[PDB]
């Protein structure tokens, strides 16, 4: 009956707590020290965790849902009759690790190497690159050369990763493993919420695109950029163009009122990885949030190792499932970017922080997109001119619109991509796109979305998808479409509780109590509830809106309209 299934309920949390902390140190030792013991360790791991999954999962499915008074144990129970990977024939399983742990490791490991002398690693000598270069083929040489050696490798593995992912998620009472994933927002209506989502940010995304182009078109000459077509995707400052805050130098609008280099600023001043997490923990606790754990500093890894060991770059942060330990694993640079990728990290710390009194079930984000956008709020008051003038990193009406062009360099211009990535991944995972058809419909996406097409047209063997973390790593992507739009009603919620008035891209939630008091509110249900009740908590109502950040760039918009309406642009790509 019901005192069955929360004695159930207490005793799966409390060896779910022992395994899934022998787990994570075990995948720790791997990330942070890829070699071959650290990855047979870990592949032993995997079966252990599989086979206490497997267990409290069949008991789980002996319950009937329908039947449970208390909703709490309803959806704790409901959620571990997913057994996730571990629902495979344990030769697939094993299998299924291998191919994961492969592709992890075939991306991590990659190098892009010049005939005769220096090889690159895309952290950061590519990304160094990808940003800093203004000419054309060296540009061309970093964009291909990454995807020839990442995209290609990952190729031989993905068709198979699809294959047992989609086995693993039919045997979970799901159609494909997309469809497991989007389950994760609770939402049946999550196609359509984004899709109109993604229409409502399209002026301020085709404005600027168009005015984009023009100065790319300014820079790299007329023979290479069609006014009326897309942008080579080369050319954005990013490996990937998903962030185009690079070239703000090349599309600032009024050089005349000229911003400091940042990242100048930063190394002069003897800033440092550490000083930056240590920032970004001071702006947590400006807002009476927690502070990282005295052996946070201890554990982490917040540089690139020196030993000459090979890590997983890409920055994660990690829950140890104890109460006590987190983490942080970044090969962090010293840049302005970096900073705010430091912030997005921190965030994740203090939702693990505010969450772990929840039974380890129910500690993750309320959705994946709230665990993606918390850090990414700090961030947007980090990012703002009076902050960043207090940290000596900075020095009107002008000075506010290279501010807002700025940001929507960085964050319009990131909504048609993370939107795409999965528009991508559903479509294979439900088998719209074979393995014949990988490239081609990725780049009609780049296309339809972002209006990108390759700077060098794709041959078969080409897996430009492959040459994104995400993609080999199996972290699905909407979460953070989902992180950009509601960051924005997060920020516009703490500002109004912070007092603020007038133009919300000047607020600054820097030592506010009452916003430390919403989102501390928010993060503690964990996955305790749906969403729609921490939406409310932080903003006073329940939906996804594209309304705040609409609100944001408004000025922008307004700017962007006059000035690409008087250069004659056609916006879009025909
Ligand atoms: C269904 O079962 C759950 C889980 O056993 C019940 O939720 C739990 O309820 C207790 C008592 O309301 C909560 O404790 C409270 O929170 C804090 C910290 O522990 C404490 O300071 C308060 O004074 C109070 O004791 C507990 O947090 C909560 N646990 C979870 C995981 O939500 C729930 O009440 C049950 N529902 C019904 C309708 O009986
Ligand atoms: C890398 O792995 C080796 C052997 O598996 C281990 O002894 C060593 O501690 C690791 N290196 C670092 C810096 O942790
Ligand atoms: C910060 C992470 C690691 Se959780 C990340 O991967 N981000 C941050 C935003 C999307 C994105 C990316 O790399 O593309
Ligand atoms: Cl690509
Ligand atoms: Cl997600
Ligand atoms: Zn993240």
């Amino acid at each position: 009956d019901e005192a069955e299934a929360s004695k159930f309920v207490e005793e799966y949390d409390r060896t779910s707590q022992v395994v899934w902390n022998e787990y994570a140190e075990a995948n720790w030792n791997y990330n942070t020290n890829i070699t071959t013991e650290t990855s047979k360790i870990l592949l032993q791991k995997n079966m252990q965790i599989a086979n206490h999954t497997l267990k409290y999962g069949t008991q789980a499915r002996k319950f009937d849902v329908n039947q449970l008074q208390n909703t709490t144990i309803k959806r704790i129970i409901k959620k571990v009759q997913d057994l996730e990977r571990a629902a495979l024939p344990a030769q697939e399983l094993e299998e299924y690790n291998k191919i994961l742990l492969d592709m992890e490791t075939t991306y991590s490991v990659a190098t892009v190497c010049h005939p005769n002398g220096s090889c690159l690693q895309l952290e950061p000598d590519l990304t160094n690159v990808m940003a800093t270069s203004r000419k054309y083929e060296d540009l061309l040489w970093a964009w291909e050369g990454w995807r020839d050696k990442a995209g290609r490798a990952i190729l031989q593995f993905y068709p198979k990763y699809v294959e047992l992912i989609n086995q693993a998620a039919r045997l979970n009472g799901y159609v494909d493993a997309g469809d497991s994933w989007r389950s994760m927002y609770e939402t049946p209506s999550l196609e359509q919420d984004l899709e109109r989502l993604f229409q409502e940010l399209q002026p301020l995304y085709l404005n600027l695109h168009a005015y984009v182009r023009r100065a790319l078109h300014r820079h790299y000459g007329a023979q290479h950029i069609n006014l009326e077509g897309p942008i080579p995707a080369h050319l954005l400052g990013n490996m990937w163009a998903q962030t185009w805050s690079n070239i703000y130098d090349l599309v600032v609008p009024f050089p005349s009122a000229p911003s400091m280099d940042t990242t100048e600023a930063m190394l002069k001043q003897g800033w440092t990885p550490r000083r930056m997490f240590k920032e970004a923990d001071d702006f947590f606790t400006s807002l009476g949030l927690l502070p990282v754990p005295p052996e946070f500093w201890n554990k982490s890894m917040l540089e690139k190792p020196t030993d000459g060991r090979e890590v997983v770059c890409h920055a994660s942060a990690w829950d140890f499932y104890n109460g006590k330990d987190f983490r942080i694993k970044q090969c962090t640079t010293v840049n302005l970017e970096d900073l705010v990728v430091a912030h997005h990290e921190m965030g994740h710390i203090q939702y693990f922080m505010q969450y772990k009194d929840l039974p380890v079930a129910l500690r993750e984000g309320a959705n994946p997109g709230f665990h993606e956008a918390i850090g990414d709020v700090l961030a947007l008051s980090v990012s703002t001119p009076k902050h960043l003038h207090s940290l000596n990193l900075l020095s009107s009406d002008e000075h506010d619109i290279n501010f807002l062009m700025k940001m929507a360099l960085d964050k319009i211009a990131f909504i048609p991509f993370s939107y795409l990535v999965d528009q991508w991944r559903w479509r294979v995972f439900d088998g719209s796109i074979t393995k014949e058809n990988y490239n081609q419909e990725w780049w009609s996406l780049r296309l339809k979305y972002q209006g990108l097409c390759p700077p060098v047209p794709r041959t078969q063997g080409d897996f430009d998808p492959g040459a994104k973390f995400h993609i080999p790593s199996s972290v699905p992507y909407i979460r953070y479409f989902v992180s950009f739009i509601i960051q924005f009603q997060f920020h516009e919620a703490l500002c109004q509780a912070a007092g603020h008035t007038g133009p919300l891209h000047k607020c600054d939630i820097y030592q506010s109590k009452e916003a430390g008091q919403r989102l501390a509110t928010a993060m503690k249900l964990g996955f305790s509830r749906p969403w729609p009740e921490a939406m409310q908590l932080i903003t006073g109502q329940p939906n996804m809106s594209a309304s705040a950040m609409l609100s944001y760039f408004k000025p922008l918009l307004d700017w962007l309209r006059t000035e690409n309406e008087l250069h004659g642009e056609k916006l879009g790509w025909q």
